[PDB]
């Protein structure tokens, strides 16, 4: 599955950090996840946010936020 | 990159779609990559909470919040 696949993008990532703190690997793995699931789920649904939203079972105006915050609408 | 591993996945999701309707994307996705996110970063901090909130950027609390969800902790 898609789990193995994020522990080993991490495994690849922490294996180059050397001296290189991380402060913000949470939102940077979910702007990597949020973003093609997005887009992915207004492919499917092609544009309706309504529908994408209780696809997604997120509130419309969540879905909408989130768009705008990546810049894809 | 991992981006394309949500999306291949989520492709693969919707072909056994079959017209049945989802109301629960955005948990099913989060929960995937969570999990993943949460243990290679303790394995990394070497248990260390409060050195993993800080590379996550999250506080404490919201580790706790999450590791709690998955049963991580």
């Amino acid at each position: 599955p898609l789990r193995d696949s994020v522990k080993q993008a991490l495994k690849n990532y922490f294996a180059q950090l050397n001296g290189q703190d991380v402060n913000d690997l949470y939102e940077l793995v979910l702007a990597e996840v949020e973003q093609p699931l997005l887009d992915m789920v207004m492919q499917y649904t092609r544009g309706n946010q309504t529908r994408a939203a209780l696809m997604m079972g997120i509130n419309r105006g969540t879905l909408c936020k989130k768009l705008k915050k990546y810049g894809m609408n």
